[PDB]
């Protein structure tokens, strides 16, 4: 069904934002695993896979509106080199994603494309829940110090 | 463990190659679904997920060798606009991936990095199996014509 | 609870639109079965029953707002006499339904009747998914020809 | 138990005929798989394995009669390069096998070796059932054309 | 995918070598059964079936590389007329098969055909395990004498 | 149904031959048990019971053809006084039974009594399988010596 | 596969003989049920259904030999008007069927059509077993009188 | 099968290396348990048992190649007297084992002993995974301090 | 808890004696397997694993008494080159182990270290049971001859 | 049975020592629970209940020897007011208990009362295992500091 | 293994003592059953069977030490003619057995035969438990009188 061009442009911007998050969180998952924080690595793997589902929803909506999904490029990755930098890098990215979806939802609403608007609002609520998770981890790091926070999430040793 | 820099560079080249395949095949999956060939869409989804596991293997080996995995960029995507063009696009990409892994394996072998060499040779055998699959689909299209080939894989209607 | 008169008028227009779809798709289901396309008949039966649930949601919301649901009349039915005409007839109807719900949602939003607005937006997303299904069937008919498309969905013979 | 020399010669001719069929049908199975006709490849694999059991019955009967089974050589293989040539090649081979078993059964009957006669007659009935299968596939190819016949047996894509 | 011609020639040599082993061991299985050593007959049947899987692996790789598998001929069969001669015959054949796969692996490695090299090296390790088995049986025959060795493996009488 | 007199005479000769085998093998079963070869005793018990079923088939066919089955007399029993004599005695008897059934089958075939002919041919195949078993036991005795052969079949001691 | 014309003529005569038996025994089944002999009605129903399988085997063999099965006509039916006449009528028919299959088997054997010969011989053994059943029922009627024989097979009353 | 003497010498060197690791890690397991770090003791027990399987693989390959496995001596043990020293001691040993297997694999490859080369390369990849584990523990000790790292792995108290 | 120095010296001598037995019996297990005596190989594997548990008990008791377990060295290994030499070599070793534990138990008793005394006495009873097993195998070899003894324990062939 | 008076006196001293341990460890269990270290409280409860079984064994042995068990008095309790004092208090008590059982065992042995001697030696081994546990907890407190040690054993909060 | 002669003499004295107890308690079991005290008969049967296991342990230890177990003779039996005499007779025997095992254990300990010493001490503890049972029954008889004691153990009547 032919969609509004500008809504499709917002969908493609959101697709790029998710593709960035998928790779940033996957590499952070593998970094946390390499540093030994297996329980943080678990959660980051799961979070990357949630971003993969978001990416796929934008691909599907762009095609239905007869647009061309563009997976060629990512936004710049922010890669942390301590557990606190990983938290701060992902928080920054998620704040940008939330602001993009807020704008995409408002634009879609303005042209009557209510299903695209509900897609952006659903994604904006999901990224606010991830923001809430990341802010809570940074709150623990500030109250306990980074070492006590990270040590609690080393996890169990593999059989 | 500090790795050979040039093996790490081959690993990062392979990581980019897999990231490209993941997105090329995922978009092709969603295209085949949008066109209505649900049985080809199923297989392409599964193939993209196999490429995601390959990508993750390169990330893990790069970090173990104390390199920096680079997920920022992809090789150029080849996007097909008919079922035959999707087959041809993916075959071309997999041929490049196979040659890169052949080279990577021989290079690692030359510096005694036998685990990295075995990672490349395992991936090169997996990409040859995908090349086998794609050449067989193209063989069917040449013997039956594209319409008879595609129509067999429309699949079932969703409940 | 006394509702906005004009929102109730949009709900009653939507009820008529669904009642039309229920009968158009049921008769098309029975036509596809009589022509022998049992797998298309299955999907059309299911689609008619999904429209019956939509009809019932408008009846329930109209009564809660103390309006009088009017089931006396349908919009004009569009009845196809080939598999391609069935697809085109249902697509045309669904485009009109989607535009009505877009308008109903915007009107309800303008008077603060957010539950009626969410009902129209939920229905507008559901009819866009049916539009997507119908457009995909027409895409197959254009790429393969009507005979190859229909033959794939003849289905199995009854015991 | 010492058998009739000439019956043992017919058993050894039958062993060679089965060993030929085993390899002809196995290579055709793998050819049909490489061309993409997975449901024809399935049936040819099974047919080759049925010929393997026939081969083994001749080995066992030759030893019991104190002869020397000769597995060194095959009859000339007939290898098809299209689905129709595969059908015609196997049909030709099976006609020759049936005529050999007819003759072997009659010869064994003439010398009172009724168990060897029943072995040849059992095998001759089994090869007539395969002849019936192959002739039916060629009947479909002549009534529908090779493309419609082969396309129906492409099968499902591997997980 | 077009393969190196000389690797395809090594693959076809290996195919002939396996076809020879399948028939040598199947006939030896049936000989051991006819002589009454049912436990040696069981193992030889199982070993012949392992060789059948090896044969099939060469057929599949030859077709993938667009070569023509040749099942027409076998290498000369070595048929033993005592349990010790069966052991010696099969050991001699497996030594030749091992040397052929060693050569085939080194050749494929030299042209970068790493999947074919891994197929040869996998087969060469499997034939070394069979060489280990056969040398162990010959060791028992030399330490205990052939009659004590063979008598232990008569097995049970059929119901 | 009135049968051919001479076919009934062959059936009655076969009945006497089976009744002889039943008692010869039962007494040999009990002799092998008394000597201690419990696993040979098991097989001989089972073989006697297979001969009992053969005897019963001749009784049933003779009555259906309105003849008088004669169970009054046996052929002379051959009773072995070592394990090798038991094998040789039963082999001699079974060779005579096989020759009788060969002749009975040919005679019945000559008068069109195809069901009696198939009964004799079925029995002739079954006695050839017993001949094969007995010859194999004598082959073991000649290759290993009687003591090693018999000792392997002493069996387990009763609880 | 083109069969011998005269064997196909014997197969078509056998098809007519079975089609006669199917209807004669079905009507006798329903007559015995109407007279009240429910246990004889059960057996006759089952016997008719066994004749239906025989009929189908002749249809299948005639088509495989590229003949034209003729189901248009039956041999004259013999319908009994007492339980003893039913037994005598079916016995007469079965004697004629047995003689036909004897002749068909001998003719097929004479032209080497061993699978058709085995079909006739299998059917001739099956009709001899039915002859045996019918003769036994007439033996009971002669020893006990028709009333005691029939009364024992009245059966149970329907719920 | 007679092996290359120098490959057998590399195998015996590897056997000594594994015997050393088995005892170093078993004693470290029992030390960690005595100090109270029950979760580190669990993993070290499991790692020592993995080294026992490696040792056994060298024994088996040495005997197959007709060499004499030498279990008499170990390389010098490095025993740690703090949790950090145990990590450092085991890392140093595994680095030596990895270099030995790299050398052994390259040497075997040079003489065509591909099964022994694959044994060394498999072991070299397993020791690299253990090196990865030990480097990660040392990374945690450097980022958190030894007391926080060790305290997380005290484990549970025994019932 | 600080132990008696001399008791710890006896514990460390016992640890060396067990470490010797573990490797002597493991290599003998693998030798018996390579010679083909699979049922003797099974028992020797199990016996080596029982010695591994003894070794571990000495490690644990030495640490609890604040001594330093020494795993660096073994006593000289005695490696047999026939089944009888394997039995005699292990018997000699076990006699030395039993005498050591007798002495260790008496010494520990003399200094009141009753738990170490009970450890030595438990181990001395376990090694007497192994002495009993080994002497019984040598008794069989002397009464039956080595060939009949070893042949009974060849075992079953691997699937 | 009348026992040795002095052995009964040692049994009664041991009964008093166990009764002291039961109450010291039960009160420490309840103290650790009141301070919040639920996982240390669990282990101390279990340890007190193990001491209750020891107490009961002395009661039973004293009565069998016709002595009078005296439960009226305890040795002085040592009650800790920090987690480290609890560990040190219980360690001191257990050292005294171990020395008493060592002496009781030696005395009983001197008068031939071997069952009482084995009771004391069994108890002395059990108290050495508790000494080992307590020393390990104090080792953790010295390596990690009391706070990190105790915090790891706070446990879970009650539902 | 050659044992100490005098320890073997003590083992043989213990074997005689157990063989006496087995028969004394079995006859008392059967006497108590004949008098009607079925619950005392149950316990005496079980006690005799416990003595049978003791007897067997002495047989096994005597043979392992290469002595000759002597089962030819018993010590004099003490057979009671009232329930109280049965208790007193068995108590007297068990006191003698306990004193013998005390002496045997001390002697074995003096020559370092610690496994024989532990066998005697285990048996001495088991006979003290039986002494305890018998003394308790005599205590009941003295406190309640023989009639009330015996009547409580008459038991239930057999079905
Ligand atoms: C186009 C970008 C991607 C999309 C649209 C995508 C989509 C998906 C989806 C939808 C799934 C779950 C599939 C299911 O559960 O049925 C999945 C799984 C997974 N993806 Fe991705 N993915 C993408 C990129 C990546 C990247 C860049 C990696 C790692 C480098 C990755 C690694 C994985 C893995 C390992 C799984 C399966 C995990 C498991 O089975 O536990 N994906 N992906
Ligand atoms: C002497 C010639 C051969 C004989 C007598 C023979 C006999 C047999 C028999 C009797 C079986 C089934 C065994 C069972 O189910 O227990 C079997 C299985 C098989 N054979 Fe053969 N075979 C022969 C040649 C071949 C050839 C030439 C190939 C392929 C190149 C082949 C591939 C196989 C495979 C793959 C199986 C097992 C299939 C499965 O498990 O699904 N065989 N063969
Ligand atoms: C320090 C010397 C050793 C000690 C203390 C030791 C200890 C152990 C223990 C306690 C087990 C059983 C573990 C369980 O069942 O949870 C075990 C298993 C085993 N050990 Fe050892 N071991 C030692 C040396 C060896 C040697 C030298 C080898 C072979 C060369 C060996 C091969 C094995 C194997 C293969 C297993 C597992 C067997 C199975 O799972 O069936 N061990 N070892
Ligand atoms: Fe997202
Ligand atoms: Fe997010
Ligand atoms: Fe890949
Ligand atoms: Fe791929
Ligand atoms: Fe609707
Ligand atoms: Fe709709
Ligand atoms: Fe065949
Ligand atoms: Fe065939
Ligand atoms: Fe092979
Ligand atoms: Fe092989
Ligand atoms: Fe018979
Ligand atoms: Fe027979
Ligand atoms: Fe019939
Ligand atoms: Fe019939
Ligand atoms: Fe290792
Ligand atoms: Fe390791
Ligand atoms: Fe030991
Ligand atoms: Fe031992
Ligand atoms: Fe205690
Ligand atoms: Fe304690
Ligand atoms: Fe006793
Ligand atoms: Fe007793």
């Amino acid at each position: 069904m032919k969609g509004d061009q500008k809504v499709i442009e917002y969908l493609n911007r959101g697709l790029r934002s998710e593709l960035t998050a998928v790779s940033q969180y996957w590499l952070h998952y593998r970094m946390l695993e390499d540093w030994g924080y297996k329980d943080l690595a678990k959660k980051w793997r799961a979070e990357s896979i949630e971003e993969m589902a978001h990416a796929d929803k934008f691909v599907e909506r762009i095609l239905f509106l007869e647009g061309l999904p563009n997976l060629q490029t990512l936004d710049p990755l922010r890669i942390g080199q301590t557990v606190k930098e990983v938290l701060e890098s992902d928080l920054a990215a998620e704040r940008e994603a939330r602001a993009l979806y807020q704008e995409g939802a408002a634009y879609a609403a303005s042209v009557g494309d209510f299903p695209s608007k509900n897609l952006f609002e659903e994604l904006m609520g999901d990224e606010e829940h991830h923001i809430d998770f990341l802010e809570t981890q940074l709150d623990l790091v500030s109250k306990l110090g980074l070492e006590l926070y990270a040590q609690h999430h080393i996890g169990k040793l593999d059989d």
